[PDB]
């Protein structure tokens, strides 16, 4: 059981050691499309690339590339798109991916500015009456409503395909209180946020995969998917304690490199799953 394993690693201070075994065991697959010189300005970080086998392809003949990966968790019947925070030049590609994949929710785990630098382009409208048009991808985005709470904001957006005049409602879930350094002290507000995404229907098989991002799409984004999948597996299996976080993380790392960036994020993931299990048992 992971609660016991938690106290062991914690009392022994072995987090950096566990974290290193994960780095050494992790899959390595080609990422040739990401490294093409024509894609250099579609990547926020030169060392964070989608694998070719799991990359999301845009349906535009010109250049199909976006820094985005499909995570498929077969046993949990869960799928997530993990992506980077869009760049000024990829905001149109981001919304094209949301459209093409039939996603219902976007989960954002960063602020636009952190540590005095831009981590993400402002890719949604700030006011109802000021909609955004993405000329490159022929989409219009309107803010319908915004509900600001202490730890997170939920926004209802309307995405319109200008080519076909179809419209869809997208939910934007914005976790606004992840600290600039380190991890939250308590996982309570993060669990509340994760249960709110679940309640919306955004993680349900009747929609395309949820889009999850932070700045690189590997650290905070990784914690989100890892916690959701682990808690789901605990409700599915005859023996809940058969759930090994480290195994689940290694499975997800077959689909996108580097998920969970620090030993602190790993410890936080254990804590979130351990605490979430109480509200699930
Ligand atoms: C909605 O369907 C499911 C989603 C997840 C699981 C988890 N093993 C089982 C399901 O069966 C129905």
């Amino acid at each position: 059981e992971m609660e016991k394993e938690f106290e062991q690693i914690d009392k022994s201070g072995s987090w950096a050691a566990i974290y290193q075994d994960i780095r050494h065991e992790a899959s390595d697959f080609p990422s040739r499309v990401a490294k093409l010189p024509k894609n250099k300005n579609r990547n926020r970080y030169r060392d964070v690339s989608p694998f070719d086998h799991s990359r999301i392809k845009l349906h535009q003949e010109d250049n199909d590339y976006i820094n985005a990966s499909l995570i498929k968790m077969e046993e949990a019947q869960r799928s997530y798109i993990l992506t980077q925070g869009p760049l000024p030049n990829t905001v149109g590609h981001f919304w094209e991916m949301v459209w093409e994949q039939k996603s219902r929710g976007v989960v954002m785990l960063n602020r636009v500015m952190e540590k005095g630098s831009l981590k993400c382009a402002q890719y949604w409208p700030q006011k109802e009456e000021k909609e955004m048009i993405f000329e490159d991808t022929n989409l219009k985005l309107t803010l319908i409503s915004e509900d600001i709470k202490s730890y997170y904001t939920v926004r209802q957006l309307e995405l319109e395909n200008l080519t076909t005049q179809e419209t869809r409602e997208i939910l934007h879930f914005h976790y606004t209180t992840w600290p600039d350094f380190g991890v939250p002290e308590s996982p309570a507000s993060f669990l509340n946020f994760l249960f709110k995404v679940r309640e919306s229907g955004s993680l349900s098989p009747e929609h395309g995969p949820v889009v999850v991002h932070c700045s690189a799409g590997i650290g905070r984004s990784g914690t989100f998917c890892l916690a959701d999948t682990c808690l789901l597996l605990m409700d599915k299996r005859k023996d809940p304690s058969s759930v090994d976080i480290k195994k689940v993380l290694l499975e997800m790392r077959k689909f996108r490199m580097g998920l969970i960036q620090t030993a602190d994020q790993l410890r936080f993931s254990y804590l979130a799953v351990i605490e979430g299990a109480k509200f699930i048992m």
